[PDB]
């Protein structure tokens, strides 16, 4: 069965646990390539009663950084704000709960935005098929496949 965050049956309970970073996308490239700071790799996710505890590590000069986030509900179901250079909300278009999660999120900092969107695994990686249908929704979103970067190769410290 597969839900969106935003959908009646989602059941926020079972994204709790161990998620990897597959591919980040973005419609301003330079956040996600290297020493961006949305070149995230998530490593869990905590649910609690109206927030996500967000546990990520990030990579400069091949040293990791670990980095923990706290997501609050916002007024709208499914969507989820946080401060992460800037202000960020973000909701979840579709998961499978047992195998991939993807995520799409709007940030805005010094008065400008931009999209941001991910593709995490339970395992450090996913299959070619869900890779696509990822690339799919972010075509959905305006978001090219060049600005597309698998990092399944790069999410291990
Ligand atoms: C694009 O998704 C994201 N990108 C950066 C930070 N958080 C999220 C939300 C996910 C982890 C649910
Ligand atoms: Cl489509």
């Amino acid at each position: 069965e597969e839900a969106s965050s935003t959908g009646r049956n989602f059941n926020v309970e079972k994204i709790n646990g161990e998620w990897h970073t597959i591919i980040l996308a973005s419609d301003k490239r330079e956040k996600i390539e290297d020493n961006g700071n949305f070149r995230l790799f998530l490593e869990q996710i905590h649910v609690l009663e109206k927030s996500l505890v967000l546990k990520f590590h990030t990579v400069r000069d091949e040293e990791c950084s670990e980095l923990s986030m706290v997501a609050d509900k916002t007024e709208k179901a499914g969507e989820y704000s946080v401060t992460y250079d800037g202000f960020n909300t973000f909701t979840i278009p579709k998961t499978d709960y047992d195998n991939f999660l993807m995520a799409h999120l709007i940030n805005e900092k010094d008065g400008e935005t931009f999209q941001l969107m991910g593709l995490f695994g339970r395992e450090p990686d996913l299959s070619s098929d869900i890779k696509e249908r990822f690339a799919q929704l972010c075509e959905e979103h305006g978001i090219l496949r060049e600005n597309i970067i698998d990092l399944s190769n790069a999410n291990r410290c």
